[PDB]
């Protein structure tokens, strides 16, 4: 690789930009940074500060549960956002993880009935991969151009692939694969 | 009056996106927002034409090639979106690209060999007042010129917005009822 410069030039900014939104949302939330001296090709480094935030705010907003909520329901009170950079291969990979309430998969199940995109016999056949993968249509979910699409997008202008998994009430893990320049 | 969803304007674009950014071997990631953004059902043949010579334009004098890309600290695939929505009374598309922007000093050369423009009045123009040169009838060698028409033919109105390297926005806004 030619211009590698540490993963931190992007990661850095994101403890202030985690909280700042946690106060916001009333969401008690403790953010954990690894592999912040992961190297990777600069221009990725420019580019990829947009999709990792806005999938920090999904957890944040969607996943993290209000503390009281997180009693309620039998978890440890603070919620846990971990943000890390990685070797594997020829690929740098970035993952997004937080312990909330996961993406509930039947509400994607029954947008896509009602886009008529499937119908409830086929919605039954369905799997987890599958639903999940709703996300990345272009105009599913609703909005206000953010979105799991512009983070699908951005990254594949760099090449690069995304992946998601998440289990109801165990968290959602978003997993980014950028190549070796 | 009647609408109908502007898909019916879009839905042969990403075709021909391809299928042109192929046969000018250009890497370009096609996006289009907003299909279901409705406007005036006479608007949909008039609008057609204009809006894929935008496009085209993208694809050929923005999108830089890979190697071009590269070279920039660009991402690699260059992004054409094609947006519509509703504000206000209107419907607003955009033609957006991260391409190398207009050549405005080709632009002032032109204005100038067609007498639009002397010499010594072309160190000070703004950027709007060089853009606007390429609404000027006759300026094209369709062209924007021809777009600038159209979109005025529906009483709607029209802006470019440009940078060098950075990329290149065309915005129109037509009236709705
Ligand atoms: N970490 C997470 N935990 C639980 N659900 C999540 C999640 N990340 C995303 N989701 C779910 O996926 C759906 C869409 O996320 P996406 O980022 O595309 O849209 P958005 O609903 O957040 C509105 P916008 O992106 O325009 O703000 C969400 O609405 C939510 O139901
Ligand atoms: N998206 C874009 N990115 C970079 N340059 C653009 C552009 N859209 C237009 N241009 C530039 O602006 C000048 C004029 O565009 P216009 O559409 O009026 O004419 P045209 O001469 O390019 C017709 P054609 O090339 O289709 O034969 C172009 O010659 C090109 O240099
Ligand atoms: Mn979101
Ligand atoms: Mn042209």
């Amino acid at each position: 690789g030619s211009h590698m410069v540490p993963i931190s030039f992007v990661f850095n900014r994101f403890p202030r930009m985690v909280r700042d939104l946690a106060k916001k949302m009333n969401k008690e939330v403790n953010f954990i940074m690894r592999g912040e001296d992961t190297e990777l090709d600069r221009t990725f480094v420019e580019e990829i500060g947009e999709p990792l935030l806005h999938l920090l705010r999904n957890a944040i907003d969607h996943g993290i549960e209000p503390k009281e909520e997180r009693i309620a329901k039998g978890k440890p009170p603070i919620g846990t956002l971990i943000l890390s950079a990685r070797h594997e291969g020829n690929n740098v990979v970035i993952e997004v993880e937080d312990d909330g309430r996961g993406i509930d998969k039947e509400k994607i199940i029954r947008k896509a009935i009602e886009k008529g995109l499937i119908d409830e016999s086929k919605a039954a056949t369905l799997s987890d991969q599958e639903i999940l993968n709703f996300l990345f249509v272009p105009g599913f979910s609703t909005k206000e151009g953010v979105g799991m699409d512009v983070v699908k997008n951005v990254v594949e202008s760099l090449n690069g692939s995304i992946s998601i998994e998440s289990e109801k009430d165990k968290g959602t893990k978003v997993t980014i694969r950028l190549p070796l320049t």
